[PDB]
């Protein structure tokens, strides 16, 4: 079956420099602003589409690998998409999830970060409550990390 979660970040940095140093930057602000919050990095593809990002986490943890797939990047739309194919994140149950992510400016200078993620999973299974609301926890911890070092530089 599917089922999709959302997340709205508010943060007070503008969407192009969330934008940048999210998607575009990423693969350079990650390692500086958070390095224990990965272990490693293989990318093959230039950046765009198609792209692979083989990502390994810290040791001593629930999860300890997963796969992204980029699927979409448009500058000017200030839009983001990709999928986990790949990696025991997925658990057993979990085919693939499609994560689609929405920068927009707010009034006071700073910008609205929605990203909603569409879990494609087999048969009648559902991913329960405890498994997404860990990802809120940790998803949230990533870009409040990001934010920070986006604030300082």
């Amino acid at each position: 079956g599917v089922q999709t979660h959302v997340l709205e970040l508010t943060s007070s940095v503008s969407a192009e420099k969330i934008f940048q140093g999210f998607v575009i930057d990423v693969d350079t602000v990650l390692p500086k602003a958070a390095p224990g919050a990965y272990k490693s990095v293989e990318i093959k593809g230039d950046g765009g589409p198609g792209t692979l990002k083989i990502i390994t986490l810290p040791d001593g943890g629930p999860i300890t690998t997963m796969t992204l797939r980029i699927d979409g990047v448009n500058k000017e739309a200030l839009t983001f998409d990709y999928s986990v194919i790949d990696g025991d994140i997925l658990l057993g149950f979990i085919e693939s999830i499609e994560n689609h992510v929405v920068l927009v400016p707010t009034a006071d200078g700073g910008s609205i970060c929605k990203t909603t993620a569409i879990f494609h999973t087999k048969g009648d299974a559902v991913v329960p409550e405890e498994n997404i609301k860990y990802a809120n926890e940790q998803n949230t911890a990533l870009f409040k990390a990001l934010e920070a070092y986006l604030i300082a530089n």
